[PDB]
DNA sequence: GCTATAAAAGGGCA
DNA sequence: TGCCCTTTTATAGC
C-alpha cells in the first residue's frame, strides 16, 4: 500500500456503490416486467421494476419517470458500467433511453485494523459523535463531521464506512478514525 | 434471519 | 407535507 496516501497502511475495500441516472423518457413498467426476463414488478409493494444483471453484479430500481437507481457494484466505474447496461436493455425494449445526470450517490467501504477496540471507552470520550447501545446493535455508530461520514466500529477491529459520494471521503474518514481506534485498543 | 448505517428513486397515507 | 417502504453491502449478536 502507498504509505503516502494511506498513512495507516490500510486501504478500505469498496463493497457497495449506489448510483442514479435519468433515462430521460417515460417508461411503462408493466410492459417492461412482461418483456424483460430478469425483471420483477410488484407496484403494490414498490413502484419500481427490479432488474438484475450478473456482470457487474448489480440490482436496478427502474421507475415510470425514467429515473433509475443502481446498487451492488464494487466500484464507481462498475456502477456506471452497470447503469449503462440497464439503460441499453431498456432501449432495446423500445424506449428512447438516454443517460442523463449519472451520479454516484453512496459508497460503502470496510476494513480491518486487526486489533480489538474498547467501544465503551471510545463512546465515552467521543460522545458527541458516538451512539453505542450494544444490547441493540453490537457496533458503535460514529457520525463523523469532517468528512460527514458514518462509521460502524466493532470490537473485533472490523470497520464499515458509509455515506461517501467520493472515494476520498471514505479514505479520509478512515484515516481520521485510525489514531482514535488505536487510542482505544482493547488490551 | 433480524438489530443498525448510508444513499437514491416515487406511491401511499396519515 | 413528509415517513415508510424497496434494494444493496460490509459488520456482529440476537
Amino acid at each position: 500500500v502507498d504509505l503516502s496516501k494511506h498513512p495507516s497502511g490500510i486501504v478500505p475495500t469498496l463493497q457497495n456503490i449506489v448510483s442514479t441516472v435519468n433515462l430521460d423518457c417515460k417508461l411503462d413498467l408493466k410492459a417492461i416486467a412482461l418483456q424483460a426476463r430478469n425483471a420483477e414488478y410488484n407496484p403494490k409493494r414498490f413502484a419500481a421494476v427490479i432488474m438484475r444483471i450478473r456482470e457487474p453484479k448489480t440490482t436496478a430500481l427502474i421507475f415510470a419517470s425514467g429515473k433509475m437507481v443502481c446498487t451492488g457494484a464494487k466500484s464507481e466505474d462498475f456502477s456506471k458500467m452497470a447503469a449503462r447496461k440497464y439503460a441499453r436493455i431498456v432501449q432495446k425494449l423500445g424506449f428512447p433511453a438516454k443517460f442523463k445526470d449519472f451520479k454516484i450517490q453512496n459508497i460503502v467501504g470496510s476494513c480491518d485494523v486487526k486489533f480489538p477496540i474498547r467501544l465503551e471507552g471510545l463512546a465515552y470520550s467521543h460522545a458527541a459523535f458516538s451512539s453505542y447501545e450494544p444490547e441493540l446493535f453490537p457496533g458503535l455508530i460514529y457520525r463523523m463531521k469532517v468528512p460527514k461520514i458514518v462509521l460502524l466500529i466493532f470490537v473485533s477491529g472490523k470497520i464499515v464506512i458509509t455515506g461517501a459520494k467520493m472515494r476520498d471521503e471514505t479514505y479520509k474518514a478512515f484515516e481520521n478514525i485510525y489514531p482514535v481506534l488505536s487510542e482505544f485498543r482493547k488490551i
